[PDB]
């Protein structure tokens, strides 16, 4: 069971992150939703009760985590599971012929930075703190997820640097799995399909709708309510590390 | 949640099906546990309640299976969930030059009938079954869940048909996902890592402790009733679709 | 070079294996072609010269694949290399609630036995024969050479068995190079996608000419030479060993 | 053929890219060796003769690479192959409870920054220059490859930063050659295993040794010319796309 587990969910003023926050602090758990200071975090904790507080805090920054991290520490005592849904996504072609126009390096380094080198940011500082732990019974001190795409799959026209971001989430899971395995903390991914979020928000009605109708069964976007169901299920299960999931319908992308 | 649903599962008289069985009966489903006659399916069985039942069969016989599956719907009415948990395995090299000898073509056949031609045996029929079911609120007709093995991708020296055959499951998850995804049934695989069945359990103590000593984290053979909690959390999960996850504690299998 | 090697290549009357002859024996190598009776080989062989010779044999069958063998070795004096091609294809959907068909067991069952056992049992005596070769400078006495397919990896609508079939090569082609690896035989699978061979000749027109227009680029249906140079390609690389390589022209499959 | 090809080699002044260069010339090609001024590529290119010339550049720099592209459109007219070997390592543990540290968050940026990014930001301002090319016969304007490590699906203790950098170029091959379809441009991506070269020359010896003896068939460290046969092998295949190919005698690295 979740209760009473202390968990630092990034990204967890929106979306996936949210309702990952609402279950498990809606099953006795205690949430810190690590979100800039922009989002509605603040809100949003508020609303989820005295057992959810808002840090504020930007991932790719050494200094807000750490800040985020202390807050967590000195409010629910320490950290039991960490869940990083912070990212951001853009569409645009490695290279244009007929509008002659080229990928920017910028576009292809922030994607980078906020999805990749910020979850590892989270990832390095987190671990020490779940070092403290005492390990369970069990051996275990702590449980990291990470989130990924099926972009590190199957990227679509548009989609080179949101799936190098997220391909290098998936690269670096077993390596980390096998870093803190001594000190007894799981590290597993999930790679979510297409889920109705914010992060959609963007897109042509037109453009979401057909996307959903793409899914195999059940044909739908992805409830956010169902990746925070399989985020509980990892936490419960002692035996899941160093893998990656796809959460999808069964859907393979297309160009 | 299961409670109430109908779950069909091969080799339930042992391991991790019978892991399986006492679990989602434990939580209020009910099982029918499919296996060879000669097996301890019956007591197990009798030992799990009026909710649990067993049906003698060979999966890699048409007959056996109809007849299995004929006798749930009669004692519960329908089937919701189907797991494939019978299988065999074999050690054998492909050829050994310094003993002259040679895989046997037989060993080869055996492992791919039980473990893969096994398997889709009773998912073509239990299909068929589910086909009858009027769908959920979710339009959902059924979910059947394989059990492959890590050997699917990291296969050892002496596991080539096993291999084969656990290779074959994979494969054949997203194509037969496709093919029922119009009529609501899900279909999911596990690739089980080391797992304390019988299988390893019933090794010399220096083996069972090698063996351990191989799983990074944590850092002992797998409990079945951990298969079984992933069991469940599939089939409570709505969208995980056409997907393979491995439950094997971060291990990568050497030669 | 393969200048001189001796090559026995199943399915070598036709398609993806003829054009591996044509190549090799056109690059001075000599080739055996084994085939069914009721194949062309005989006249195949005839066109290609001397350097290649017709085996009649099913690969499903012991002393058959022992008959092949033995006449390649006495014609040419050793095997060096093997390519499995023989194969065959079925469309058979699982389970079609509207129409009220159950895929047969035997449409399951005659597909794994040739496209998986088959190649296995050419794997396991040809492996025998080549480790009666002395060992080249770089310790190696054979290369072996699978036939896979992109339905192992993504499956279409109607191929749960030749993807259970292909998975099963995938699957078993590391754990055979592990076997085989203390006598330095290689083992490699190409994943062909789609190319224009009498296999697809059953198909009408219509879908023949929609797949080859769904290749990205480049936009047709692989050309069977184009699999007869990745052969050479891997015959000549002393370092690839274990791995499978898509051949397909960047696509991937839908439903 | 590759003979009269321009082709641009990223980290051509070492190693594999040097090995790559060698191997090109040597068949005919043209090459541009694009590495860093303090690098020995001059002096390289000075050796290779009349049809390799040296570009002075930094991979993760807009200008340096915009600069070498220009270098290499004036000396030899246009660009049909790129080739990005451009790389480092770092070894360094997520979190080492034993030492009490952390990976440096710069660590793991230098190592995005150089392989990653630098490797997209090659493949981004190439692909314009490839753009310019009247497609061949077969509607070809160029080929792009790419090298990623096997560390991209087994990374090892210590390997996160690497893994990540690796597993993004994996992710991101397939949308890059899903854009540059409808123009004729190839992606293609070698994951090498363990190579001879400059790379390992900061291991202690025995690690080295150590680690040449775990690569199954052949036993011992790759060879920089059979990763230059790859890739010649891939120019050369007109249906090679979209694909990344293990090179790596069937080693599967463990923690
Ligand atoms: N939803 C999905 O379907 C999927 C999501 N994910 C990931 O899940 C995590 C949570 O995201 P979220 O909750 O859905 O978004 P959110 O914005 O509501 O919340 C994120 C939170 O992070 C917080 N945050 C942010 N930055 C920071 C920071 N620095 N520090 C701390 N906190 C930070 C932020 O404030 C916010 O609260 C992120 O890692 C996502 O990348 C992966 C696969 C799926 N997934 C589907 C996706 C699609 S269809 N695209 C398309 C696409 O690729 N196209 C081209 C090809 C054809 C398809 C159509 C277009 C797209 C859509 C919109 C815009 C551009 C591109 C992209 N990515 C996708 N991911
Ligand atoms: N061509 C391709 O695109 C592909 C081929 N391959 C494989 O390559 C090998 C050689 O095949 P071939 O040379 O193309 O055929 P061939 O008939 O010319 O040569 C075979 C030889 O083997 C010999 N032989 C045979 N048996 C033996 C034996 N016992 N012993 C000894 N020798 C034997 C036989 O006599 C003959 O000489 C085989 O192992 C194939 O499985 C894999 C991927 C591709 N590949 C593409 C494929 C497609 S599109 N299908 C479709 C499909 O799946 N559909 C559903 C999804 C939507 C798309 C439309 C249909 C299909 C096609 C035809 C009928 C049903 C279904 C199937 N398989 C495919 N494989
Ligand atoms: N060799 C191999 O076995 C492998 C190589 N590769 C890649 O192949 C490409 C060519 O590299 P190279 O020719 O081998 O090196 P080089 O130095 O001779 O040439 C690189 C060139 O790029 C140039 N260059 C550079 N930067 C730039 C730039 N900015 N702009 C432009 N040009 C640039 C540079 O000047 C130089 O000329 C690079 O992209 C590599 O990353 C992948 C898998 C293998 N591969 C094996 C690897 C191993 S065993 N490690 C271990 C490890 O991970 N350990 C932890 C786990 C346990 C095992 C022991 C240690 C390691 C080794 C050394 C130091 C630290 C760590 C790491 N990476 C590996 N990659
Ligand atoms: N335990 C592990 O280490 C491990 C690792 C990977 C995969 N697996 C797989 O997990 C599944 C369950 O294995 P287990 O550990 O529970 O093994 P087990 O031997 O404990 O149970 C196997 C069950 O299958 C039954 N069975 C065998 N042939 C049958 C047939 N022809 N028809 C009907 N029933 C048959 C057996 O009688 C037995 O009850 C199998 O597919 C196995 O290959 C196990």
């Amino acid at each position: 069971s979740v209760k009473g587990l202390v968990a630092v969910i990034t990204g967890g003023a929106s979306g996936l992150g949210l309702a990952t926050a609402e279950r498990l602090v809606g099953q006795g758990a205690s949430a810190v939703l690590l979100d800039l200071p922009n989002s509605g975090g603040e809100a949003q904790a508020k609303k989820l009760g005295n057992n959810c507080v808002f840090a504020p805090a930007d991932v790719t920054s050494e200094k807000d985590v750490q800040t985020a991290l202390a807050l967590a520490k000195g409010k629910f005592g320490r950290v039991d599971v960490a869940v990083n849904c912070a990212g951001i996504a853009v569409a645009s072609k490695t290279y244009n012929l007929k509008k002659g126009q080229t990928h920017t390096l910028e576009d292809f380094q922030r994607v980078l930075d906020v999805n990749l080198m910020g979850t590892f940011n989270v990832i390095r500082l987190v671990a020490g703190e779940m070092g403290q732990n005492e390990p369970d019974q069990g051996g275990q001190r702590g449980v990291i997820i990470n989130t990924a795409s099926v972009a590190a799959f199957e990227g679509q026209v548009g989609q080179a640097a949101y799936s190098a971001s997220k391909g290098g989430i998936v690269g670096m899971t077993l390596p980390i799995a096998r870093d803190l395995a001594p000190i007894g903390i799981r590290v597993m991914t999930i790679a979510p399909g297409l889920f109705g979020t914010p992060l959609l928000t963007s897109l042509p009605e037109k453009v979401r709708n057909f996307l959903a109708s793409q899914v195999p069964f059940p044909s739908r976007l992805g409830d956010p309510a169902e990746y925070a169901h399989l985020v509980q299920a990892i936490i419960e299960n002692p035996f899941l590390n160093g893998e990656v999931i796809r959460l999808d319908g069964a859907i393979r992308m297309q160009p």
